[PDB]
């Protein structure tokens, strides 16, 4: 029942904003596939791609993301 | 001052590695640039680039994690 999902974050690069990212989803209860991040020119962006156990998992898990000082978005992909 | 170096890590896709890998660089020391990591063949890849104080610190980092069990290799990428 596992299902691979998609999120993309798009924030600006400030006060070790990529280690509170990457901290938030290792911890998280979730198998990470992939991880496409960058942080160049005060922006950041990833798409990261995970197995879920289900929806409310990878809503949770966006919620937690959206939370992070400096995140301006985090959607579906 | 900090320079940007390149690391590479090689490893197992199993029992929640990529998950402890991504773990063990975020709780680093020090200032990300960018992740590329994928999980594919029973095995995932990771070339990370971070901005490091000096060769020391990034030898640290180095070996922190290649002493992850379930990692194959840790080198240092150039370019």
């Amino acid at each position: 029942t596992d299902f691979l999902a998609g999120i993309r974050i798009v924030g600006e690069d400030k006060n070790g904003m990529t280690n509170q990212i990457t901290g938030v989803i290792s911890k998280f209860d979730t198998n990470i596939r992939t991880i496409v991040l960058n942080a160049k020119d005060g922006i950041f962006t990833c798409n990261l791609m995970i197995f879920v156990k289900n929806t409310d998992k990878l809503t949770t898990l966006m919620d937690k993301l959206r939370k992070v000082q400096g995140v301006f978005t985090v959607e579906r992909l």
